[PDB]
């Protein structure tokens, strides 16, 4: 499976920039953010067509949001940026388009990040 | 207590670039590399002080939790409160550590790691960027 990072201590206003290579045969990939594997403030699941976003609280999936698809290209290097406040997480897509996603679990920090095997993380930065 | 990363899958020849902020009160910091927390191919513990005598780079390994024979490299003048960068690569023989001034030193791959999957910083080194080149 993909890169896993803990003790991130990402605070409100701070920006998490993840650059990675989308598999040439990928039909989807996954980026999870939160406190741990069972507590996610953001399950980011683009599908090669829609973007599924959800939360997880104590292992229990929340209600999915679906955003309009982003034309991620297989075999290419793409970049996603995540910021958050008490109210919303903001997800910036490569084309500069943004959407918001509620901070339903009222997380005060993002400490956990994980990608799956369909998204090879090449670069993580905290801005 | 600092960022911890797993499933790195760093392979021979690949460069691991770690950029981070040295704590303003730091007299040293620690960056660990290996298979897991108990198995380290590199314990990178630079000790800097412009106003102290503890100036040296402590290097060691850890095998099943046990520290190996520690090596000491010449000190690097890391400045507290600054953002610094280190790049690490490896082959079967040695790990190569690239310091900010471009200076390199080597450290033996005594535990014969074929891949690095684990990295951890301490509370004195706040990682800002991790890159795989």
């Amino acid at each position: 499976c993909g890169l896993v990072a803990s003790n991130l201590n990402l605070k409100p206003g701070e920006c998490l920039k993840v650059r990675g290579e989308v598999a040439s045969d990928a039909k989807s990939f996954v980026l999870n953010l939160g406190k741990d594997s069972n507590n996610l403030c953001l399950h980011f699941n683009p599908r090669f067509n829609t973007i599924v976003c959800n939360t997880k609280e104590d292992g229990t999936w929340g209600t999915e949001h679906r955003e309009p698809a982003f034309p991620f290209q297989p075999g290419s290097i793409t970049e996603v940026c995540i910021t958050f406040d008490q109210a919303d997480l903001t997800i910036k897509l490569p084309d500069g388009h943004e959407f918001k996603f509620p901070n339903r679990l009222n997380m005060e920090a993002i400490n956990y990040m994980a990608a799956d095997g369909d998204f090879k993380i090449k670069c993580v930065a905290f801005e």
